[PDB]
DNA sequence: GCGTGGGAGGGT
DNA sequence: ACCCTCCCACGC
């Protein structure tokens, strides 16, 4: 078997092919956040290293992904991702009340949209 | 509308 | 330990 480090907590069946990253996982079962952010007067702490990480790009400003399109840069790939659906036009997310036929790009547009109808 | 955070869960 | 993708949230 190629991940023979598991979890043994209860109701988790996680398993991992290094024993620190089994380590790093079973953390989480006790309620610790060990990554604290050490940026001055900043209290964020997180559970996992690439939490921290992702985090701490709202300090330093890196932003690795840039839209082929615009040029723009993002921090973060999912965001780049919803990103480029301004230019592409699509709106895969449609309400589906009656006599309304609006389209949305991301979902979370419509689910704040569907609360507007109620 | 959409940038951009956190939380989560899958993979490696 | 890093990576990708999703929901959810808040802000303007
Ligand atoms: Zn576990
Ligand atoms: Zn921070
Ligand atoms: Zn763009
Ligand atoms: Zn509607």
């Amino acid at each position: 078997h190629m991940r023979p480090f598991m979890c043994a907590y209860p109701g988790c069946n996680k398993r991992y092919f290094k024993l620190s990253h089994l380590q790093m996982h079973s953390r989480k079962h006790t309620g610790e956040k060990p990554y604290q952010c050490d940026f001055k007067d900043c209290e964020r702490r997180f559970s996992r290293s690439d939490q921290l990480k992702r985090h701490q790009r709202r300090h330093t400003g890196v932003k690795p992904f840039q839209c082929k399109t615009c040029q723009r840069k993002f921090s973060r790939s999912d965001h780049l991702k919803t990103h480029t659906r301004t230019h592409t036009g699509e709106k895969p997310f449609s309400c589906r009340w009656p006599s309304c036929q609006k389209k949305f790009a991301r979902s979370d547009e419509l689910v704040r949209h569907h609360n507007m109808h109620q």
